């Protein structure tokens, strides 16, 4: 029951309800988890906390997000590989082995992107009704949080910590959902969209004086060693209202950084934003 998927990187012909599925996007992984779809292989080295069960010996280990074990993947001979942004460079290597579908998020159209990705999984796996109900559920979350947000304002800055350094994200970025979808006003509308964020001094933060400081601890999930609290909470940042009002919201990097774009991760992300602004 073959179908053809158009995607950012080409057109892939895929068997419906494939037996062996290898997944390199944790958003997809958590989506397939949510829909009760069994996967064969995952990159166990970078599995998020909330997806720890895919460490089990019943799943094949296909390496790291940034370090696919191509030989192992070959030995599995999957019916479908699903990849996203971190593997885009390696699309052709995956595609040589087995039908590969790229599922990225368009940060200019986050929800549309996400919904199309989830509906593609709906088609592939015969989970259209299930996908639809989850999308409608998320829509009701977006709805309620927008309404909270649109009550009294103050502006937010989104930051990421790694190796003592701090970088920023605004609208239309990797974390743009906060501004773009959930109606939280940006402290700076014009932050340059890059993968690991626009580098910034602590003087920029104090200067912008956000009411909310959203923080993503990258080192927690990349190096296994949290450092965000220790980086962020310095002289210049304690000037901030976000500090003085205890509105430094540490976003769970297991969801936000390693994952995202999945039925579980997007609902958790929205819930964390809601808590943060309550
Ligand atoms: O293309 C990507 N990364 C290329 C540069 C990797 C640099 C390298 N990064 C990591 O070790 C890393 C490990 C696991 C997950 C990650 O997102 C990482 O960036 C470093 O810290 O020197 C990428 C794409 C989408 C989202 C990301 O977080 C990416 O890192
Ligand atoms: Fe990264
Ligand atoms: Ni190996
Ligand atoms: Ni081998
Ligand atoms: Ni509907
Ligand atoms: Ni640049
Ligand atoms: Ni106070």
């Amino acid at each position: 029951e073959e179908i053809t998927i158009k995607h950012e990187l080409g057109e892939t012909k895929v068997k419906k309800k494939p037996e062996k599925v290898v997944v390199f996007d944790f958003g997809v992984l958590d989506s397939l988890d949510k829909l009760g779809v069994e996967v064969t292989g995952v990159p166990k080295a970078n599995l998020p906390s909330y997806l720890e069960k895919y460490k089990d010996s019943k799943y094949e280990n296909v390496g790291g997000l940034m370090e696919p074990d191509f030989e192992k993947i070959n030995e599995i001979a999957p019916d479908l590989i699903i990849i996203s942004g971190r593997q885009a460079n390696s699309y052709e290597k995956f595609a040589e082995i087995a039908p590969t579908v790229y599922m990225g998020i368009d940060t200019k159209n986050y929800i549309d992107s996400f919904a199309n990705n989830m509906k593609t999984l709906g088609k592939i796996f015969g989970k259209e009704k299930e996908v639809e109900k989850e999308l409608e559920s998320i829509n009701k979350q977006i709805e309620a949080v927008k309404a909270k947000a649109e009550k009294t304002s103050g502006k937010a800055l989104i930051v990421l910590t790694t190796g003592g350094k701090v970088s920023a994200y605004g609208p239309g970025s990797r974390f743009g959902i906060i501004h773009d979808v959930l109606g939280i006003k940006p402290v700076d509308a014009n932050i340059e969209v890059s993968t690991h964020g626009q580098s910034i001094s602590f003087e920029y933060i104090a200067e912008k004086n956000p009411d909310y400081l959203f923080v993503v601890d990258r080192d927690a999930v990349v190096a296994g060693k949290p450092s965000a609290k220790q980086t962020i909470e310095n002289e210049l940042v304690k000037k901030t209202n976000a500090y003085k009002n205890n509105r430094i919201i540490y976003l769970n990097p297991n969801y936000w950084y390693l994952a995202g774009g999945g039925l579980i991760s997007v609902a958790e992300m929205i819930n964390e934003v809601e808590k943060g602004i309550e």
